[PDB]
């Protein structure tokens, strides 16, 4: 089913504990990400953002990590375990990271990607619960704004 997944989403929520995200989360907005295969079938996500009144385009590997709907990730440096919590193809994927630069340097992200621009409330309580479940409070919770520009808006 992961080619189901290919084609363009929206990066619609995000949340975690790291230092990043805490210290970067209110510069955020909402992303377009084109999903392709990778080389080695995994996935390749070619994102357009809005960094400082500049839009920029990267380029990220979601490689194979041994079962569908699993990936690892490299950042930070550090190496990330993904996985698809939950998803409709037509409509959502709820991602969660997972990393750790050391013993006690663990951190976590809830990722929710959308077909759309717009996010139903009733995905917007998914997301909060799934990340709350996870050890994250609501100011660690954000719903990406949709940018101006950088997006085809």
């Amino acid at each position: 089913q992961q080619d189901k997944f290919l084609g363009r989403w929206y990066s619609a929520g995000l949340a975690s504990n790291s230092s990043w995200f805490r210290e970067k989360k209110a510069v955020l907005y909402m992303a377009k990400t084109v999903v392709a295969p990778s080389t080695e079938g995994g996935l390749n996500l070619t994102s357009t953002f809005l960094r400082k009144n500049q839009c920029e385009t990267k380029i990220m590997v979601l490689q194979p990590a041994g079962a569908p709907g699993h990936y690892t990730y490299s950042s930070s440096g550090s190496i990330h375990s993904v996985s698809v919590v939950e998803a409709n193809y037509d409509e959502y994927a709820l991602l969660f990271s997972r990393g750790t630069k050391g013993p006690g340097q663990d951190f976590r992200m809830a990722t929710l990607y959308s077909r759309t621009q717009t996010l139903k409330d009733e995905l917007k309580e998914k997301f909060t619960t799934f990340s709350k479940a996870q050890g994250l409070t609501e100011e660690d919770i954000v719903f990406l704004p949709q940018p101006d520009k950088c997006i085809q808006e």
